[PDB]
């Protein structure tokens, strides 16, 4: 009911008042304080868990696990925190976040600023009973694991994240030659298998859209060989699509938001084909409407995430994507999200 107020007045006012990193910090703190029903059609069972709805908040908004409960209150069907590095680290120098308002886009080069595993673990331990309730009610928690800039043993950094935060997570994410990738992911999976849980977390690989065809075939091959549980497609892009209008489009960093929509959907289609539909995909990049979510589901995604759209449309975007997706599924005769997954590949086969 508040869509137009946030879209035309509140969010533009906040963006005019604050630089984007300051607004980001305010948004996390405000969400952490809290303040204010999903159709059965939107339920997805995947990654060994129930998802009450398929619209998650992507990594990088709540990097340090400070606002999880508020994000569920906002309506997200799942929350991914991180990236979290083993030791605290500052990230890149400021300024490091740039708004492209004409393009409904952001460029960032945060550089994995992180409070570190211990601080984040302590925050999640404080709410671990609450999360157990939320997970069993269909609201899972994901943790994106990073590595420290100065680490010479990347696999050791990811393994430490599994040891510290694996007991608290429903899924874990590692952002990504082929033999090196195999060795690293083998270590992560062995550490995951070593946890003493009834519900050990799924392990996912998150990829950028900036990969060669050989890179994508190599990743698909290793993911299937090792039994990785899913893919997150995609991270931000270092590319700059034609026609960007924002004055800051030349800043170095990853571009997110509406300009990433096509590249991410194309990459979802390709990875779904290269894994023969065997590997669940979380589709990410430029989702700001139910139509965007449906396009990624038809391309092969089982779940979607959004981030940049929250910065332009505000909290109302979560209910908007969910109710629009539901309506589009009903309009087009799908029984639920699950029936639409990969529908675009069935069209092409026909
Ligand atoms: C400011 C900002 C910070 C981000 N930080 C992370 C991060 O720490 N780890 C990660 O895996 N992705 C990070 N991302 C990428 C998002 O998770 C997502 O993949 C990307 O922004 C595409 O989604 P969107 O177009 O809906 O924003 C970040 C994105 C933005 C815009
Ligand atoms: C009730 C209510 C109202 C508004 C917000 C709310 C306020 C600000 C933002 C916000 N997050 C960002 C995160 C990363 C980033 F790179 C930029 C931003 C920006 C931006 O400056 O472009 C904004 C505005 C999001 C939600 C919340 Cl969380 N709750
Ligand atoms: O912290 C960051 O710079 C960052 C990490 C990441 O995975 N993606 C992104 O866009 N930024």
């Amino acid at each position: 009911g508040d869509e137009r107020f946030y879209a035309e007045h509140l969010m533009p006012t906040l963006q005019g008042l604050l630089d984007p990193e300051s607004a980001h910090r305010l948004a996390v703190r405000f969400t952490s304080l809290g303040l204010l029903q999903d159709s059965d059609m939107l339920e997805v069972r995947v990654l060994g868990h129930k998802f009450r709805n398929p619209v998650g908040i992507a990594a990088g908004f709540d990097k340090h696990g400070e606002a999880v409960d508020g994000l569920y209150k906002m309506g997200f069907g799942f929350v991914e925190i991180g990236s979290v590095t083993p030791k605290p680290q500052e990230g890149n120098p400021r300024p490091r976040v740039f708004r492209l308002p004409e393009d409904q886009a952001v460029i960032n080069r945060y550089g994995f600023n992180s409070h570190g595993l211990s601080v984040v673990e302590h925050r999640l331990r404080a709410r671990q009973q609450k999360q157990a309730k939320l997970t069993e009610d269909g609201l899972p928690l994901g943790v994106n694991l990073g590595k420290n800039k100065t680490s010479v043993d990347a696999a050791e950094d990811y393994a430490e994240g599994v040891r510290v935060l694996g007991p608290l997570a429903d899924y874990l994410v590692v952002n990504v030659g082929k033999a090196e990738l195999r060795r690293l992911l083998t270590k992560v999976l062995q550490e995951r298998d070593g946890l003493r849980r009834v519900h050990r977390p799924a392990v996912l690989v998150k990829i950028a859209p900036d990969l060669t065809s050989q890179d994508k075939e190599d990743i698909a091959s290793v993911v299937k060989e090792l039994g990785i549980d899913g893919l997150i497609v995609t991270n931000t892009t270092v590319s700059r699509p034609a026609g960007l209008q924002g004055a800051l489009r030349s800043e170095t960093g990853g571009l997110s938001g509406k300009p990433l929509r096509d590249l991410s959907t194309q990459t979802i289609r390709e990875m779904y084909a290269l894994t023969q539909g065997r590997v669940p995909i979380i589709g990410v990049g430029g989702v700001s409407s139910g139509q965007d979510a449906l396009e990624k589901i038809r391309a092969g995604a089982s779940l979607v995430q959004l981030y940049t759209a929250l910065t332009f449309w505000g909290p109302p975007v979560v209910g908007k994507v969910k109710r629009e997706l539901e309506a589009l599924l009903k309009e087009q005769g799908f029984g639920g999200v699950t029936d639409a997954i990969g529908a675009d590949h069935r069209r092409l086969e026909a």
